[PDB]
């Protein structure tokens, strides 16, 4: 149905509207679709659905100008560990993928393609079945306790990666990268945030290490930024984003609770801005906010008010993309994109939406979301959610 208690608020009026260009696209409005896992990919082999997905983004690419940022995708086997998850380093899979932002294309929007790398959120009876680590900073400290069961008796215990399996991740990034550009992506986001592997580094709970890539705030960064700085030489600055939770507490992340958490964050961006000043400027920066600290759990609830993301824009002088619960709360989105540099990621409500870029213009109702089919192997939940035009004509 449409949402009950929703005051829509018309925003054609204001920057959300407006162009911007974003490393190689000219957008022509600033909502942008975050990138949003639903679990259609194909078992086996990580297959982008041959018979849903094209469909799923062709729909959402609907609105011309749109950037679309992908599901997380698996640069590697060993990246992986979600069945029904996709990945970018098969023929199988990029011949999917092609397809994918060629449909993306002909609609005027863009792709970017979002590296994920799992660590510790990994099922590691999934990587046993295939003969794979299951991965993290370090080998003491394990996401929860149903983790370090399913780990013991896969006899799959969480390894603290090396150096030289550092090295082996970071050109498994830089091929996966090239890779999303020869099948035609517009670039790249590297998923530094939610608690995955990149961010299982960057915070001082889930990394007790004592070399050069811990136990200090440079040396939780460096992984997130040896990715980074390799992948920008690969394909170029302005193909690449990156995206952080800097309040995130979703796959035991510390939050604000960490009282050294702004500055961790800080440092990033500010090392961001020193690369973009010496002529190597990211694309975008994205944060989710501290709104939606969990997104399984209902708006409203899981909320950081002890922290804002303000401190960023003192920091990094490029574009942000913001997300949390902007979708029921056009208000604080009209006083967000008064900054010229601000774009605003809407993620569950896009799922529902096909259309919801128009919604925004226009101020009308908006399609409720079905939360038991976020992740499932259906048609159902995906591709038959209507749009405004649509809706009328079954009378919501
Ligand atoms: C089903 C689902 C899948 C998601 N998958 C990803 C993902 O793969 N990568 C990611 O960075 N964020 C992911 N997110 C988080 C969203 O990008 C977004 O930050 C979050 O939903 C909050 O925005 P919203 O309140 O507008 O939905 C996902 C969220 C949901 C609900």
């Amino acid at each position: 149905p449409f949402v009950k208690d929703f005051k829509p608020q018309a925003l054609g009026d204001t920057n959300l509207f407006k162009p911007i260009k974003i490393g190689n696209n000219e957008l022509l409005h600033r909502a942008v679709i975050p990138p949003l896992t639903r679990m259609r990919a194909q078992h086996p082999g990580n297959i982008p659905n041959r018979d849903w997905a094209v469909e799923y983004y062709a729909q959402r690419a609907q609105r011309p100008g749109t950037l679309i940022i992908t599901e997380g995708t698996f640069p590697s086997p060993q990246s992986g560990g979600y069945d029904n998850a996709p990945g970018i380093w098969s023929e199988e899979q990029i011949k999917e993928w092609t397809k994918i932002f060629k449909a993306i294309h002909e609609n005027k929007s863009f792709a970017w393609v979002q590296l994920w790398v799992l660590g510790w959120a990994a099922f590691p009876d999934t990587l046993a079945r295939d003969g794979l680590r299951y991965d993290s900073a370090s080998d003491n400290v394990y996401m929860n306790a149903e983790q370090e069961e399913k780990a013991k008796k896969a006899n799959n215990p969480q390894h603290s990666i090396t150096k030289d399996e550092i090295k082996q991740y970071v050109k498994e990034y830089v091929q996966a990268a090239k890779n999303s550009i020869a099948a035609g992506a517009d670039g790249v986001e590297i998923h530094s945030a939610n608690g995955y592997l990149l961010n299982q580094f960057l915070d001082p709970h889930s990394n007790n290490r004592t070399d050069e890539y811990g136990g200090s705030i440079e040396n939780r960064a460096r992984f997130t930024l040896e990715v980074v700085d390799a992948v920008v030489d690969a394909i170029g600055p302005e193909k690449v984003g990156l995206r952080l939770s800097p309040y995130g507490v979703f796959n035991s992340m510390s939050g604000g609770a960490e009282t050294g958490i702004v500055a961790q964050y800080a440092y990033v961006l500010g090392e961001l801005e020193r690369r973009a000043k010496a002529g190597k400027r990211l694309a975008f920066v994205h944060l989710v906010e501290p709104r939606v600290t969990n997104p399984f759990l209902t708006e409203g609830e899981g909320e950081y008010n002890g922290g804002s993301n303000k401190f960023a824009y003192s920091i990094w002088k490029g574009p942000i993309i913001r997300a949390g619960n902007f979708a029921l709360h056009p208000e604080v989105v009209r006083e967000e994109v008064k900054d010229p540099r601000t774009l605003i990621g809407y993620g569950r409500f896009f799922i529902s939406n096909p259309d919801l870029v128009d919604r925004l213009e226009k101020g009308l109702p908006l399609n409720k979301y079905d939360r038991d089919t976020f992740y499932k192997m259906s048609a159902e939940g995906y591709i038959d959610y209507p749009t405004y035009e649509e809706a009328l004509k079954l009378g919501w």
